[PDB]
This record gives C-alpha cells, structure tokens and sequence, in this order.
C-alpha cells in the first residue's frame, strides 16, 4: 500500500526552500515514516544529504546513481518492486515525484503549514471526492515552532 506524505504552505505549494522551523512536524514526519521504505526523486535526495536511518531508501531517477548508501531505479514500477513486501510504502516527495504515485495511493499525510511561500511546485490537486478526511490536528505557533500546522491524514474513497 502506497501513502504520500508531505508539507504543504498556502495553497499547496510544496517547497524543497526551507521556509519553516518545525520541529513538531519532522517528529511526526520520523514517526509515520519510521521502518518503512521511503521513495523520492533526486533533487530530495540531494537536499537530505545522507539516507534517513533505518529505512530503504530508493531514489527515482531517470540517470544512473551516484551514491551507493540508497538503492536507484528508473520507473515507478522499479521503486515498488524494490521495496520488497511490507505494509507500507511511504512516498516523500517531491512535486513530481508525488503525481508519479499519487494515482497508485491509498493515503495522504500532509501537514499543512499557514506560511507564504513564493514556490511555484504545488502537491497536486487531490479531489474531495477521491479522498476523506479521517485524522486532524491543529497546532498553534509556539516558541519551537515558527508557524501553525496541522497535520491530516486522508484515505482514499
Ligand atoms: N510532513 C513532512 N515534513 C517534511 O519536512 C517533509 N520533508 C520531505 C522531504 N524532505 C526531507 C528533508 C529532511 C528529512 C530529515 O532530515 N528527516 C529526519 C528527521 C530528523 C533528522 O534530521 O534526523 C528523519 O530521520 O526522518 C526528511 C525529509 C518530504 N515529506 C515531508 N513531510
Ligand atoms: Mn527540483
Ligand atoms: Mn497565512
Ligand atoms: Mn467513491
């Protein structure tokens, strides 16, 4: 099964490009991601530096690999095959990346931050009735945290 799981600043805009402090959200982030394989396209990859911990980390790519900590492949059949048989797949991003998968998913993980940002990728356009809301919680600004979040789960109907 197949999640997407991503931060959202107004109006979708995705955002690479670091526009927010929030600690809350990389926690939970950690949390839903935690022992599952992850996929994200190259320039993810290059932002994180090095492979998150204790996951298989497949990076979709049209050109061969350069770093032999993650495991590369070519197609979007390619990474969910080599994500072996497990519960779930989390995808992270970004933009192209998530349209790649987003017909395949049967969840949504977005946090959604209450900043303006001037990116121009935009999660895409997931439609009310293709996705229920089943989990949300909002969260003021605090001293940690520079802008409110809430995150929502969604599924698909
Ligand atoms: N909700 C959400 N928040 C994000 O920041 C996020 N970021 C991406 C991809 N960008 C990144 C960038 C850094 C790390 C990262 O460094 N994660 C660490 C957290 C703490 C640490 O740095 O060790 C991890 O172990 O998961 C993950 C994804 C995709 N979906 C997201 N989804
Ligand atoms: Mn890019
Ligand atoms: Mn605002
Ligand atoms: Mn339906």
């Amino acid at each position: 099964m197949i999640s997407l799981i991503a931060a959202l600043a107004v109006d979708r805009v995705i955002g690479m490009a670091m526009p927010w402090n929030l600690p809350a959200d990389l926690a939970w982030f950690k949390r839903n991601t935690l022992n599952k394989p992850v996929i994200m396209g190259r320039h993810t990859w290059e932002s994180i530096g090095r492979p998150l911990p204790g996951r298989k980390n497949i990076i979709l790519s049209s050109q061969p690999g350069t770093d032999d900590r993650v495991t590369w492949v070519k197609s979007v059949d390619e990474a969910i095959a080599a994500c072996g048989d497990v519960p779930e797949i989390m995808v992270i991003g970004g933009g192209r990346v998530y349209e790649q998968f987003l017909p395949k998913a049967q969840k949504l993980y977005l946090t959604h931050i209450d900043a303006e940002v001037e990116g121009d990728t935009h999660f895409p356009d997931y439609e009310p009735d293709d996705w229920e809301s089943v989990f949300s919680e909002f969260h003021d600004a605090d001293a940690q945290n520079s802008h409110s979040y809430c995150f929502e789960i969604l599924e698909r109907r």
